[PDB]
């Protein structure tokens, strides 16, 4: 008769799938509140000790870092933390990575050959790309991408870069519409996360668009971590801890990956071989903790007006 409340920043189908698999294993019912990572983080911030949320599940790590710094998250059970590499968990062990996603340049090969794509993410502020690419300034992983450009290239070059994106990029409300616009022939390329192509490929059967990976430790090769945590205010701590642990069990990871084409954070578990091999991503040397709350990046987004 215990009911957990899950605040789900991950994509709706993904949260529904993991919560269902946890219900089928344990008998515990999971009520879901779906929202944006930051929206939910702010909701928990204001509800504070009165929040009904038992577990929070996000697409990206800054909201977990933010909440962990506020003291709102519970220390996770050591057996749960032992399931991932330590750089994929909070430094104080009160949130844990569940899957990783990575930044891509989706493109339409009918409208641009692969050899003619930008060689670096930093190239997209050049005027020659004007009208040719989409990006998503409200996106949680885009915000991490900005943070990464600041850390790797410094504030002055990040500001110039993002000024160029505002001048020359095309704004999409979310990654789904950016991906569709590349597929539909409406924009030559777009910066999104890797898994969106696999969702559209499942729905339509075959696709015109293709994914380009910057690699080479480029700022654009960033890997970001979707994570989860138990709320310190939870009146069901044991059951909430079991839920997070189940998310990193083999069955839980598979249930998540059946809805999202992401990389498992469970040690020793491989992603679907249809993904670009994680080892070939060659991302910039940036951890979730390096990206932090992405506060400076958010400031830059607001200053530049995106
Ligand atoms: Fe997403």
């Amino acid at each position: 008769p215990v009911t957990l409340t899950l605040y789900n920043g991950q994509h709706a189908a993904t949260g529904i799938a993991i919560a269902k698999a946890f219900q089928d294993k344990t008998g515990i019912q999971v009520k879901i509140r779906k929202g944006g990572d930051g929206q939910l983080a702010s909701q928990i911030t204001e509800e504070g000790a009165r929040s009904p949320a038992d577990v929070l599940y996000t697409e990206e790590s800054p909201p977990l870092i933010r909440l962990a710094s506020a003291g709102l998250l519970a220390k996770l059970e050591p057996e749960t933390l032992a399931l991932v590499e330590p750089e994929h968990a909070g430094g104080n062990g009160d949130w844990i990575g569940i899957t990783a996603r990575t930044r891509v340049l989706a493109y339409n090969p009918k409208k641009i050959d692969e050899k003619d794509l930008p060689k670096s993410l930093m190239d997209l502020s050049d005027p020659s790309w004007s009208g040719r690419f989409g990006f998503v300034p409200t996106s949680g992983a885009f915000l991490e991408q900005v943070a990464a450009v600041i850390k790797l290239k410094g504030q002055e070059e990040a500001e110039d870069w993002l000024t160029g994106l505002k001048a020359f990029g095309s704004i999409y409300t979310n990654n789904v519409t950016a991906m569709k616009a590349v597929e539909n022939g409406e924009v030559d390329m777009a910066l999104i996360n890797n898994y969106y192509w696999y969702t559209l490929k499942k729905e339509k059967g075959e696709l015109n668009s293709r994914l380009h990976y910057f690699g080479n430790q480029d700022p654009g090769a960033l890997v970001t971590v979707s994570g989860a945590a138990v709320l310190k205010s939870s009146k069901h701590p044991r059951e909430a801890q079991q839920f997070v642990a189940f998310m990193l069990s083999e069955e839980g990871q598979k249930a998540i990956l059946s809805q999202s084409a992401e990389y498992p954070m469970r040690k020793g578990m491989q992603a679907d071989p249809a993904l670009k091999p994680f080892a070939e991503l060659d991302p910039p040397k940036l951890t979730p903790a390096d990206l932090g709350e992405a506060s400076e990046a958010l400031s830059l987004e607001r200053d530049v007006g995106l």
